[PDB]
């Protein structure tokens, strides 16, 4: 009609107007400044072999309650959490034994409940007298506190059809009764409630519900009629044993956290000492170009901590980013006030995640994560394991194992940053693969962005982007004049753009890490 | 019945929407949520 604008304006009179270029401004947005961490572990409450997410005011709830030092050996990747969230988000996977079983409630024509358990990860098979059946997919075993599931009859929508309430409330063993979520749902499949939202069975508690999921039978869902049940009870749920665990439960776990669809740069090892467990958590650093803080069983003397680091796996040349560590002293509980051990993984990447959040503009990603001002250790009451023991620096450093000591003012820091490369360059220092693996992302998303474009765009963004972002890491100190600055000139990058054929274009920077100071000597003189 | 609506009388009103013949400077999409519709207000900002 009128009023309209066209763009090409081929061959006739009139006139038009192009569409805006807003191609020589094109930037980039991946937040470099920002780390997050995933692990997998075992823990009392959480969906099982799902991606969860952890931040510093829900963990105690979405993963349950802390556990129990004499219950076994499950009570360390909760205290890993409590003291790894003190900086940032995460996401963590749970791993169950195999006979762990889930409640499920399953409903009739007539209206009378059964209950019956069923093991994690398989589906429900409806009997022929069975309508529907609901179950709970929080993870818990409903055993303490106890659930309670009520339906109550309401009143019917303009259509005609029948919707009830459903209302889930918690009881603890004291006695104290709390709601804990309501909603309005019907078994038609086209009811809506008062709102306007879908309120068919399942759907509604899939989407709008994360406690409780449903099923329903095809046949008998016409003629199913629901009668008003008051104080329903789960039952049968079970955790298991958590003490032993095989190592498939702990591959497959490994397996989904690869498969996640989010964005981490570490992969912290919550308590899992397991060979299998840890190579797979070091391929994943290998892929995905982020960092690994692992560590030994903190139950081993100095004589056997060298050689479990070689059984570990990661000793080579392909996992040149993950650190190993090893904490062999005793502590008092923060919870249960008793005298347990854990692991220094937490503590790693509290001190990595303190390193990062220095700079702000690109993040200091150049910080080691160890001194006394970065990596102190918070604990209570730290009584050595071995106090007629003592430590072997030499065989240490030669064997990638990081070590724990006493700085100054007496507090125990970590005074190590070296990662398991075997090869004896720049690369076994923690601090240079983090930086090189956060410009290697940057370049990741930059080309991504800019793939299948023409050479004339391609080769002016790619050089225009790189140079700022180097230029940046030079402004924030991470990168300084090369060492000898008579062969390979004197400056801290050199980045060259080429063509090798119709299409491969490829980049070569090559850039100067900062060095650390680890090793201080003075020499005194006297002057005649 | 104004409860339930069929695509094609949203198509209608927005195909007249388009060859009105007034000014405006903003396509409010009142309380619609459909996808063709929605796409049909698009390619009215997108022309005009």
């Amino acid at each position: 009609s009128q009023y309209s604008i066209q763009q090409s304006l081929g061959n006739a009179s009139g006139v038009a107007v192009s569409p805006i270029n807003a191609d020589a401004t094109l930037s980039t947005g991946v937040a470099l400044n920002s780390s997050l961490w995933a692990g997998i572990g075992v823990f009392a409450r959480g969906k099982p072999f799902t991606v969860l997410a952890v931040t510093e005011s829900n963990y105690e709830d979405v993963l349950g309650e802390p556990l129990k030092p004499s219950s076994g050996s499950q009570f360390e990747p909760i205290r890993h959490v409590y003291e790894a969230i003190q900086q940032t988000s995460g996401y963590v996977v749970r791993a169950v034994p195999d006979d762990a079983k889930f409640p499920i409630i399953m409903f009739d024509e007539s209206g009378e409940p059964a209950y019956s358990a069923l093991p994690y990860g398989s589906e429900i098979e409806l009997d022929s007298g069975e309508a529907f059946a609901i179950y709970v997919d929080d993870g818990d075993p409903c055993i303490s506190p106890t659930r309670e599931l009520t339906i109550e009859t309401a009143t019917a929508d303009s259509a005609g059809n029948e919707r009830f309430l459903l209302k889930l409330t918690q009881t603890t063993s004291l006695g104290v009764v709390t709601t804990l979520e309501t909603h309005t749902v019907s078994l038609a499949e086209e009811a809506k409630d008062d709102m306007g939202r879908l309120c068919y069975l399942p759907t509604a508690l899939e989407a709008r519900s994360k406690y409780l999921r449903a099923v329903v039978n095809e046949e008998l869902i016409s003629t199913a009629k629901v009668t008003n049940k008051k104080s329903l009870a789960f039952t049968g749920g079970t955790n298991g044993d958590q003490s032993k665990i095989s190592t498939a439960a702990y591959l497959r776990a490994v397996k989904v956290l690869n498969n996640a669809p989010y964005m981490y740069t570490a992969v912290l090892g919550l308590g899992c000492y397991d060979n299998a467990a840890i190579t797979a958590l070091g391929k994943i650093c290998a892929d995905r170009l982020i960092d690994g803080f692992f560590d030994v069983k903190p139950t081993l003397t100095y004589a056997e901590a060298l050689p479990a680091v070689e059984d570990t796996g990661l000793l080579g040349t392909d996992y040149v980013s993950c650190s190993v560590y090893h904490y062999p002293f005793s502590c008092k509980d923060k919870w249960t006030q008793s005298r347990v051990v854990f692991g220094l993984s937490g503590v790693a990447y509290a001190a990595k995640a303190r390193g990062v959040k220095k700079n702000s503009d690109v993040g200091g990603w150049h910080y080691s994560p160890a001194g006394e001002e970065r990596a102190v250790i918070a604990r209570a009451s730290i009584q050595p394991l071995y106090p007629e023991d003592t430590p072997d620096e030499e065989a240490m450093v030669k064997g990638r194992l990081n070590k724990v000591s006493v700085g100054t003012s007496g507090q125990m820091i970590i005074d190590d940053a070296l990662t398991c490369c075997t090869q004896d360059n720049y690369l076994h220092f923690q601090h240079v693969p983090s930086l090189m693996n956060a410009i290697s992302r940057f370049f990741v998303q930059l080309a991504r962005q800019m793939k299948h474009s023409p050479d004339g765009i391609t080769a002016a963004g790619l050089t225009k982007g790189m140079t700022k972002l180097l230029d940046r890491f030079v402004a924030s100190g991470a990168l300084v004049a090369p060492r000898d600055p008579d062969a390979d000139g004197t400056e801290p990058y050199v980045l060259k753009v080429t063509q090798a054929e119709f299409d491969k274009w490829e980049v070569v920077w090559a850039c100067c890490p900062t060095g650390v100071a680890r090793r201080i000597q003075g020499v005194p003189l006297l002057i005649k």
